[PDB]
């Protein structure tokens, strides 16, 4: 009964094994196994006596790594039944009951062997094993063959989100429950999101150039295939092509067209000349990554991006998490950038501040002053070093004019702005108490930005992101049903809890129309609004946008904040990921904009 | 449902609390407690929705120190119900689920407090508590009040033997089982044994003199009361009296009559002059041990012995452990010397070798030579440096004549002797293949010596020591029943013990030992016994029996050093054995050995 994770479309996507116990009949236990236990300790004062008491404990003894009982240990440590264990393996397991962490073969393999050999030595002296059995068993290595009990190979970020969140809030006992967790994840949108982030990061990566083979003269067996990339060993380099040994044992040829993109990376702002021969790109013994075409008739040279990215999409009416991608590929690490990647939003924050100016009486047409400004010793500059003077509020937001944002912040007040930022979903302790917050200096998570932008899509309400629709026990009993706060209750029929209003309907609508004007004054849709975002030195590229049914936030940046490049300002890398996702996710859906009539 | 330990009369003596879970109804949970869990993390994406999912885990979350669920944590850390906890205590508990060892307030108090205060800060930010409630809560110390969940205050060595052995062979799940272990321990005999060992070690200790205070300038709270001794801190020393602070905060006075015995210890053989003033005995800030009167009116200065001892008593017909004492007191030393105290038996081993000489056809009256002897490069000497010449085998055994023992080993053979020693538990790797085994050089446990002497008491059979009669589940269903090997089945299907010694040899040795105890050492004529001593009097042993009970006593220092020049011949171990046997056998009929 593992914890099971399902999408909102009834697909089982993940299974998480917790505490395991597989009871066996005492007489089904190999005699050498019982003897390994009988030899595990120097004395017994309970032979026949210890054998009989062992029957009461054999199926429950804690043996480390979630194994309770001998059969669970045989399964967990070696992927074996009790009858398949060798004498060396039976002695290893018998050595664990006393201290399943001090004698554990995973955390302390050196200490584990010492305990095993001592029991093996005692089996020999008690005549349980022969000298030949002893010599074979003592020379035997740990031979661990641990099966994966965390099955998550369909939509890994969605599976891991459930396991990680349950363990963070409720500890490891959360996995032992055997519950069925029915998520809000839309499998079609999740698949679109995974592809859109992979494609988007590769598009950024390729224009920034070839960074060389990931390894040279290393065994091909030490590498893994992921993200539709296959490790290969270069065996021959010709003038316009190269041959490489693949993990399937075959030798493939990469033609010129498959590698000619490989201009060399110099820095984020510079690439070398287009390569003129295959020897400039690869060397014999290099470990490279190849990708086949549709039918495997041609192979091309690819590169795993160094840059990272994420995508989070929520329903703005109730906060349901529809799709989530935490990085280029789950194989890289379990880190989920949508939920844990704290970054500065930069200009992506501006709609939140400008909404407060709208609340305070201003209109999208109100004239605002883009002029030099000094506060104490601080002189904020516009990214372009120019000043536009009196301009409409909507133009100031479209152009992300820093001096306007600071004046608006001076007008509305720092504390009122911080409070509204918290109402949008930003974290109190991550919001500085100074004027730089108008420039997007708070640290935020992409999921908080998506919560904030949902406010514009839903008419001025605070929704809360959620990923559980229901929980059932292992027997089909529904034991939890989501009761989210809804922005618009009648909109469900197309319930009980009404979301709190955080902006006047008129302010939310004015901002949604500004953001639609922004997107339309740069998909074949007319119901989308969105804002690009950038941070100083182009360390982040963001895009936050929506229609009435879906809010998506995309981000691109290096994990160790570093420039994306001078031509990468203005959220350039993040926008195509959002466009691809939104276009495909919304395909076949009617126009859904702001609700002016339906309550 | 804790693991329970019972004596043979079915009286409860110990309880060991394992994994604890006390389920509560969700409506009975104080709102501030739910709010502490809601404030435990910066972000929740399942705090409205967390409130409902929490009901699914609130009684199950692992909270460290064997606590599963909030009510178990309230009990384990604070000895409270959930509604008695303060806001600070609720926040402490709510910080545990994520990493119960990393945030454990016992193991990591600074980190646990940092975690607690961060949660209190979030409860304030979230509006779950007021600024007043917050300031009160953050200023609150950890204030742990942890109840002891291991109850073992009646017959401690007996309770601990069950817990220690089960955990050693089967791990912590042994305690969580909730099994009721019905032991072979005879309650009355266990009580007699505890007192006999305590008194015997004190009699040795007193003869050897006052060794000064237990500690000097140390915190009184670090000491424990045990064996009717109470730690106290000297606060004032007068000419012939002293005042001392007790752990309850009271101050008592010890008059001259309660300390005049304090002759200082010089070495194992020498005691200094008798003191004339209190300043020669104690100093202010000394941590001393005091003992009260039969009701409480006067206090005397006592000493916890440095010397150690043990007692093991078994039924020779089946190996049932009737009484076990592992040291002076469990609360002084948890180590059980009966089961783990490897020592040399010295002359205590001699009856085994001499019984093998009887098996070969010699008799108690066979003339044997106590004379100088050399075997290669080895020249074994008699401990007293004297040689008796031609003497009866029984007299050589009584007088523990080393040269006779060596001659008998030459006759019997090393391998036959080793086989008998292994036949009663003696560890093979612990028995040399040389002539020193005639002198009692194998390393042995007292329990193995008891198994050995049972061979004489039972007619020549191998019994196995055992302490479990039966095990019942938490509901009372018998899940295990001892099926021991019996020397004499009609004396109780039943398993028959293997014969390891000729019947006539076991019987004749039993009578030699009866002759030794009656004529060379209780109003009984059904007792046999042998004193035991090692080189330089590093051990004092007494092994003896009647037909129904075998008892082995031992006295010695854990770090082997001489007991003293006047401490040869098992002198310190004999009264412990006499006191125990006299009291344990009281009101039982004569029970001796049978020739078959």
């Amino acid at each position: 009964k593992p914890l099971q994770v399902y999408t909102a479309d009834n697909q089982l996507i993940a299974e998480y094994g917790g505490k395991l116990s597989i009871p066996v009949e005492y007489k089904q236990i190999p005699p050498n196994f019982i003897h390994a236990f009988l030899a595990a300790e120097d004395s017994s004062f309970f032979n026949l006596s210890k054998e009989d008491i062992l029957s009461l404990y054999v199926n429950k003894i804690f043996l480390g790594k979630n194994a309770y009982g001998i059969a669970a240990a045989a399964k967990i440590y070696y992927n074996k039944s009790i009858n398949e264990l060798s004498i060396a393996q039976m002695a290893m397991i018998a050595g664990l009951p006393k201290a399943p962490s001090k004698y554990n073969p995973v955390v302390n393999p050196e200490r584990a062997l010492e305990r095993r050999n001592w029991i093996l030595g005692r089996m020999l002296q008690l005549g349980y094993i022969s000298q030949a059995e002893y010599q074979k068993a003592v020379a035997e290595p740990i031979n661990l063959n641990m099966p994966n009990r965390d099955l998550n190979n369909i939509h890994p970020y969605a599976g891991e989100m459930v396991r990680s969140e349950l363990v963070k809030h409720f500890g490891e006992q959360a996995i032992d429950s055997g519950y069925k967790v029915y998520t809000t994840i839309n499998a079609k949108r999740q698949a679109i999101a995974e592809k859109a982030v992979q494609d988007g990061l590769e598009a950024y990566d390729r224009r920034h150039g070839w960074r060389g083979a990931e390894a040279h003269d290393k065994p091909l067996s030490e590498f893994r295939a992921y993200a539709n990339t296959y490790p290969a060993q270069v065996t021959k380099v010709n003038s316009s092509s190269f041959e490489a040994l693949m993990q399937d044992g075959s030798t493939v040829t990469v033609q010129w067209s498959g590698m000619s993109w490989a201009r060399p990376y110099r820095n984020a702002n510079s690439v070398g000349a287009a390569p003129s021969r295959a020897s400039q790109i690869v060397k014999v013994k290099d470990i490279v990554r190849l990708r086949p075409n549709e039918a495997k008739t041609a192979w091309s040279l690819v590169q795993v991006p160094k840059v990272q990215g994420q995508l989070i999409a929520i329903n703005p009416n109730d906060g349901s998490i529809e799709a989530i991608v935490g990085g280029y590929n789950f194989y890289q690490s379990k880190f989920n950038r949508a939920l844990q990647g704290w970054r500065q939003p930069g200009s992506t924050i501006k709609p939140f501040l400008y909404a407060l100016a709208l609340e305070r009486g201003m209109t999208p047409y109100s004239m605002v002053n883009d002029s030099p400004i000094t506060i104490g010793k601080w002189t904020p500059k516009n990214s372009d070093g120019r000043y536009l003077g009196m301009i409409p509020l909507r133009r100031a937001l479209y152009l992300s004019r820093n001096t306007v944002s600071v004046r608006l912040l001076q007008t509305v007040g720092i504390e009122r702005t911080r409070q509204l930022f918290m109402d949008f979903g930003l974290q109190e302790d991550q919001i500085p108490r100074n004027y730089t917050i108008a420039l997007g200096t708070p640290q935020v998570l992409p999921i908080q930005m998506a919560t904030g932008y949902a406010t514009f899509a839903n008419g001025g309400y605070r929704v809360q992101p959620h990923f559980i629709q229901r929980i059932e026990d292992a027997y089909g009993k529904v034991i939890y049903e989501a009761k989210p706060e809804y922005a618009c209750i009648p909109c469900i029929n197309a319930q009980y809890r009404q979301a709190q209003r955080i902006l006047k309907s008129s302010s939310a609508y004015d901002m949604a129309n500004i953001l639609r004007d922004v997107i339309e004054h740069g998909i074949g849709r007319s119901d989308l609004g969105g804002k690009t975002g950038t941070t100083n030195d182009a360390k982040d590229a963001w895009f936050a946008g929506f229609n009435g049914k879906l809010v998506t936030v995309t981000w691109v940046g290096f994990d160790q904040p570093t420039t994306l490049g001078r031509r990468e300002y203005g959220g350039i890398a993040a926008l195509p990921i959002w466009i691809n996702f939104m276009g495909q996710a919304l395909q076949g859906t009617p126009a859904a904009w702001v609700r002016l009539e339906k309550d």
